[PDB]
């Protein structure tokens, strides 16, 4: 019933840019040399408020 658009990372590899997943569907995110999503994560789902890892590739270094 909550659907996740997936959003714009500035300085990502947005796969799946413009895209909505149904609950219970995942997505790993890449980003720029650099950066990579919080807390080491590689990949988001839909868990079911939404993105539960939140794709946004934050500089790493």
């Amino acid at each position: 019933l909550r659907k996740c658009y997936f959003p714009y990372l500035e300085n990502g590899y947005n796969q799946n840019h413009g895209r909505k997943f149904v609950q219970g569907k995942s997505i790993d995110v890449a980003c720029h040399p650099g950066y990579a999503l919080p807390k080491a994560q590689t990949t988001v789902t839909c868990m079911e408020n939404g993105w539960s890892p939140t794709p946004r590739c934050i500089r790493v270094k």
